[PDB]
């Protein structure tokens, strides 16, 4: 690699692993906040925008029930997400802007990115043409050669994760299964779409689950939907264990071949997992037209800039409905969540 790159991720380690060791807590409250709208919500937390009363600035707020979170056993994830996020910084990773608690909830409150998520527009539009797609993978592979380098696995990517900014840029939001790892790790989490065979099969297993993932984000932008699917998770599983995958004749040789590379079913063979690293990727001929620096300067004219009427707009959103922000009164699970 370049002397440049090296003194680069030097510094970018060093930055996180000051935050990592002395983390951020408790820098906001809930009545600093109006509610707007809920932007989406799961089995135990919800994500809403807000608007800070003093400065007038919206944020999406992710609220987590702590019971639920207890119930669901996602304490250590939710630990490692926040952790995470305040201690890194990296153009394409959403910002976290507030952290705190209160006797009921988590909350972290990141920037609002109101271009929405990269799944709904992929699925208005069909599917992406190559360099669309293209200019998208690139900003993954930058993204996960920081956070890899960081000893970070991500865990969850999916084109519901990747928001569009003001830009056309790619804000990856979601950490809630990223963790430090050194290593390997056990655990089972992600989405069945996108997990690959090691994880399927119970293994210990590395960051070479992200570029399993990558081969997968690639595939479905490409052609508009993923390259194993099925009515049932164990069907999925069947297909991404099989070491078999089509692509559709539109796709380009130069594709196919990242994609067999990617979606390898032999960890040790796949793409990002081998001695040349993710340069083995960003080298590929698929990248060749790739303008590495050019896009992690945010200089290259994006593909398209979602349609939106301002900081506060809500239209690439879809429609929930509200429930109540409960604060019970008495604390709940204050000694799973200290460190939060």
């Amino acid at each position: 690699e370049q002397e440049s790159v090296k003194e680069f991720l030097a510094k970018a380690k060093e930055e996180f692993l000051k935050k990592w060791e002395s983390p951020s807590q408790n820098t906001a409250q809930l009545d600093h906040f109006d509610r707007i709208k809920t932007l989406g919500t799961g089995s135990f937390g919800r994500v809403m925008l807000v608007k800070h009363k003093e400065t007038g600035n919206h944020y999406a707020m992710k609220i987590l029930d702590k019971q639920k979170v207890v119930k669901l056993k996602q304490i250590e994830h939710t630990l490692n997400e926040k952790r995470i996020l305040q201690a890194v910084n990296f153009p394409f990773l959403v910002k976290l802007e507030f952290s705190f608690k209160d006797n009921s909830n988590l909350y972290m409150v990141m920037e609002y990115v109101p271009g929405g998520e990269m799944f709904s527009h992929l699925r208005r539009i069909g599917r992406f043409s190559e360099p669309h797609a293209r200019f998208y993978a690139a900003q993954i592979v930058l993204t996960f050669e920081y956070l890899h380098s960081l000893d970070l696995i991500y865990r969850d990517l999916k084109p519901e994760n990747l928001l569009i900014d003001q830009q056309g840029y790619i804000q990856v939001t979601d950490f809630g299964f990223a963790k430090r790892v050194k290593g390997r790790t056990w655990t089972l989490c992600g989405t069945p779409e996108y997990l690959a065979p090691e994880i399927i099969l119970s293994k210990g297993y590395n960051k070479a689950v992200d570029w399993w993932a990558l081969g997968v984000l690639i595939y479905e932008m490409a052609a508009g939907y993923p390259p194993f699917f099925a009515d049932q998770p164990i069907q999925i599983y069947e297909k991404i264990v099989s070491g078999k995958v089509r692509f559709p004749s539109h796709f380009s040789s130069d594709l196919k071949d990242l994609l067999r590379n990617l979606l390898q079913v032999d960890l040790t063979k796949r793409f990002g997992n081998l001695k040349n690293g993710v340069n083995d990727i960003k080298n590929h001929k698929w990248f060749a037209t790739t303008d590495w620096i050019a896009i992690y300067q945010r200089k290259v004219e994006a593909p398209f800039i979602p349609k939106f009427k301002g900081p506060g707009d809500t239209s690439n959103f879809d429609d929930y409905e509200e429930e109540e922000i409960r604060v019970s009164i008495n604390e709940k699970c204050g000694k799973e969540f200290t460190e939060f």
